[PDB]
């Protein structure tokens, strides 16, 4: 249980991001003490997270890929095409880059920019954050009993 | 007719998935006295999907793939996006890699975690279970006479 | 020519309703090109098995064009859009790469709620879709047979 | 001087024609017949994709437009069709990299009433006239850049 | 110091337009002119994914840029388009390996009015500065993770 | 068992309207031996039932009216509006009045003016015709049951 | 006082599923009233017929309680909401100027196109219902029994 | 076939509801010969229709009323809570006062203030005033008809 | 120094009770005891209406409080009651001449999960605390304006 | 000359206020002062028709404005209270005979940002000013329709 992970985390919405990314680390920090490296990845907005992870995932280095990124409706655009562009987009990265490709490129049905709101999911990313973590280590493990 | 059917489960609402693989595992051996192999495999979530498919399928191990998950709209987040990843990705995995990709990758329009609402799929996935069971071979059976 | 194949796949869901469109098809081109088009039918559990079948059978470069036949409906139990939508795409891909026509008659009815009105209708209208299909199938076999591929 | 392949769907000709009419118009207007269009028939929106991928191979067309009105006739849904169009003509200018124009158009509604087949009658012509602009724009910018 | 490819479509110009300004702008105010900025005219955002996979191609460009308004006019549906030229860029920069900042925004609303108007005149002044910054970002981030 | 039931009928669609009268009227002269005389009463369109029926209610005439019309939406205007602005109507009319109003007020999912959509509702209305036969024969008689 | 009378007024659409929705409903209150509570009931064609009939039950004073039992649901042909609404709307106003309780048991699924499915469970869950209705009825009928009207 | 007519128009898009009451007024013109007066009134917007029609209505001096008004979506509020209030407005002030009221305040799908849409309406306007003119008359007639 | 009749439904108590129990807080606090308010248990929110009626009818109170939790379920619609509700009481204001506040909130997602139980099991004490606010302010106004 | 009653919601209450100041300002530009415009303030959207009931009572009024900003907070539905509150509205006047202008506005999006914010904030003056006018026209036309 020793390889690395390539957590690419989107700049928007950062504070909520982060708390996936922080959660994220910890949560295989006390599971493999560190026998899995993560490396993080800024990146300025989701749509920026497919290529990344195409990239990063071409260079052998990691067993599996993680898209952090929160794409929500700002109530002036919408913030769909967005979301759906990069949900594809990594799903096809690693179905190409046949690298698993994580994703915790979360869209809320609503999010306004509101104490309650900003609140909720800066404690919720935490929470997706471990799911994100043992999914990663499931996969990987999986896949390599999987291997021939 | 004897071969081997991969039959990856995603491990949300596994309660429900379970119910559907073990109908599926069931039919198939009661209609085909055990002929048919299917080798489950576990996976975080339905997004793990495809490329687990993918994967699998290229081994050409195996005549068929099952693709079961419980994809829902949890009230948090939107479904959807994850839904179509996997939904296109099955699609797209089998278009390549030529192997019958079957979907049990199921999303209902409620599912509140409630009595009622667990009860009701727990049960159903067993319907689909068996649908998908017919499926398989149909489709497997179907394929191997245009073979001819 | 006149003379060649397609490749008739339907799904088998609802195949009450489907069979019409097949049955409509069929005597369509029998009615026009006399026997001239051979129909060959292929059963597919569900639409979602069409993509691939279609892809396999275009392949095998027997037919002038394929034929995806299906009725995707919304049960009121899970959503029927995201299966739609990929044999809808995926049907669209497979004749993109396979440079074999591929007409669709995957129909996804707003409402469908398996009454006898419902059925009905439908069971009556996929004949005339069916219709449509093969003079579609005609159509485009032709219009390509007559394209400049300098 | 280069050629272009019209692509018109045949459901609802009467108004899809409309904005093949004005294309040509308005080529041979701006282009004095310059510019060439070839109008290839099709049966419905579905069948243009894959027209213009082997059109757009034979090399001979600078651009090719798909032409269909693809609407929401109250008995099937139309958009899973429509879709499956507008991204596989733009799937297939990113392959063959031959620019594909759409005049592939999804009335938010289409009742098959007078009042609407006459609007659209008349908005065809407009979006034609639309469609011939932005043809000879790309087509002109794809060489100001490959120059 | 390298170059960006800014393909701006036409329509809803002057709004477009803004976005493309202030990303000049910022660049200059960020890179004093290192990073230059060509632009490039598109008739609409269905133009865009096919120009940024050319220009991609040339490797003359660190990153591309999209600009459009893709808004909902009141007659057809625009979300087919939107998606096909979202996606479009996407899928380029995915093939091409060339960073493809989006900046073909769609708004809930926009009917043609004062107020809505002057509004994305404006926010698409904010766009563009975001879309710099990104390409900043990204550009550097991507060389970064290079060497 | 012998009384007069006002029959209100909007002049929109009228062809598919009077599908739902002639059936009404047939129903009860077939049920009741012609002991049920029905009135009918044309108007322009649904919007105007309402009135006319609180109007023809309390005259007192009526043992029940029916209110009918084909509201649809004509992709052009809302009509879900008046739509319920009748429904309601008539709902409200009959219990200022003490009068049945029975509702033929019906709304399609989709009508859009094409052979088959216009054949399925001519052909329909007869359905709703007969069941608002049937419903005013039981309604008035229920009532008067009750009354007892 | 624990004797009274409850009026059940109920649609006879999907008469099969709204019966259980009464038969429970009756059920439940002769095992917690145990009789003292008398149950009258009232067959109506549909759901819009529940408003009128429940303001004329309500006006003869007979009755501590009326209840509405519906199944508005969408049959893929009509829009159900229009009178569903109606009759929602119609029971709270009923009862509002008689001041006489009106518990709806007028329920509007957002899926049901009669399958075996769906039949099958709402014909199992209006029995859940009816037995809700039953405590409502109780605890409101009660609960106004208390009320300092000063 | 003699009687008044107060015409309420609010004048929101008054080009688009002008074109109505020019229509509206003129049908009556030549069906009537002038023997019917058509009154018009001038209002802010819809929703000052109802009460105002309420007046004019308990004045006894009209035989209906019509509403007439273009009650859009300018794409920043919700036009429709006013679009319910005024269509119901309309209704009850009828229902209370019965006077006919006529309704021609439409609510289009769209209408994004651009010249296709303008002048489709203002076109389509002179179609429902015509209409509103035939409905008029039909109505008052009928009423008087039915009048004991 | 006034009555109020607070009345709660007991669907989803466990929530509803958290918004009364904070409005009993805030107005114990903010009046000391001054204001009281006496608590009604009703079996839904569409018991509220009529109940509000026949209290404000006693005369005895000041104002009225609806607190429900009316939220779609996944299986009926919630809309139709929640309607007849926040319109009900509203009605019956508007006859009674007693203002009714209404903490009879509908949430866009409520799916029966801890983060959502826990989420409004939390926010209905916020609205309580509103409602104990606005009711004061409105029984206030009346008199300001009654004098 | 007359008076004219000012209901204003307290939510959002510096983007209500906007309307109000607009609104008696314009009034002023006006009637130089001889339409007087009484301001009153009410907790919520909801608490503004019986408030415009009982002060049309009164008599006092030549009309009632109700302004109030209901939006949706992205918690609970917001339409159930809108639609009460402008059903209400219209209601109280039907009965009173006592105009009540509408200013009780639902944006179709309002997420508390800058941008929107910043927005309404502006908009709401103009709306101030039409609410100014209708109350002018309306008052007006009902007492010309009287003599
Ligand atoms: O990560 C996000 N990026 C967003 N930006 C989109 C994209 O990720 C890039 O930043 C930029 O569009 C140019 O590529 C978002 N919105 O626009 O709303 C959002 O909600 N979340
Ligand atoms: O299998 C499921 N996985 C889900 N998670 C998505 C995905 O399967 C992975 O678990 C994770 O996103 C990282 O890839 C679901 N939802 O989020 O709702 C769901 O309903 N079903
Ligand atoms: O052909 C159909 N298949 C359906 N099943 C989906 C798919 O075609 C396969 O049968 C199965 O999913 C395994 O791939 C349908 N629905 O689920 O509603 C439908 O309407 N029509
Ligand atoms: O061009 C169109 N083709 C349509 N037919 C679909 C498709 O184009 C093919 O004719 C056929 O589906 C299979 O090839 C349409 N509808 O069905 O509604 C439509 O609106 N427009
Ligand atoms: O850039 C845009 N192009 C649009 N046209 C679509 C496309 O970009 C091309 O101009 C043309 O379709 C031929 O390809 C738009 N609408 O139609 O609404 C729009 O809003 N924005
Ligand atoms: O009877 C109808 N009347 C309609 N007109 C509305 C109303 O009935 C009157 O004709 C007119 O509005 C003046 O009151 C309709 N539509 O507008 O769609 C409809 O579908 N059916
Ligand atoms: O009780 C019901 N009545 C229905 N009919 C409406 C009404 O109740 C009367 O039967 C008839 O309309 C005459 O008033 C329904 N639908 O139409 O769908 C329904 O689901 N349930
Ligand atoms: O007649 C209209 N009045 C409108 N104003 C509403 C109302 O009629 C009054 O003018 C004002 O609200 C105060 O009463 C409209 N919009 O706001 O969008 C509209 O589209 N049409
Ligand atoms: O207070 C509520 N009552 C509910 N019950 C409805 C109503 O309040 C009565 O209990 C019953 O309908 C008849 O009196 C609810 N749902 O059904 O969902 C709900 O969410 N909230
Ligand atoms: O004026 C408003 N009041 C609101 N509260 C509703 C009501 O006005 C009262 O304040 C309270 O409900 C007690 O009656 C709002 N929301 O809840 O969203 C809103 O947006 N605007």
């Amino acid at each position: 249980t020793s390889f690395k992970i390539a957590f690419i985390q989107a700049r928007w919405h950062a504070d909520i991001v982060d708390e996936a990314r922080k959660s994220f680390v910890a949560e295989l920090a006390a599971k493999t003490g560190g026998s899995v490296e993560v490396e993080i990845f800024d990146v300025p907005g989701a749509y920026e997270i497919p290529l990344h992870a195409k990239t990063l995932a071409r260079t052998g280095r990691y067993a599996a890929i993680v898209g952090a990124a929160f794409v929500i409706d700002g109530g002036i655009y919408r913030h769909d095409f967005v979301a759906t562009a990069v949900i594809n987009g990594m799903m096809q990265v690693q179905l190409e880059t046949e690298v698993p490709v994580l994703s915790v490129v979360l869209t809320p049905h609503h999010f306004h920019e509101s104490k309650e709101h900003h609140d909720f999911f800066h404690a919720h990313f935490k929470v997706k954050g471990v799911e994100a973590a043992h999914a990663a280590l499931q996969i990987v493990s999986e896949r390599s009993r999987i291997a021939a």
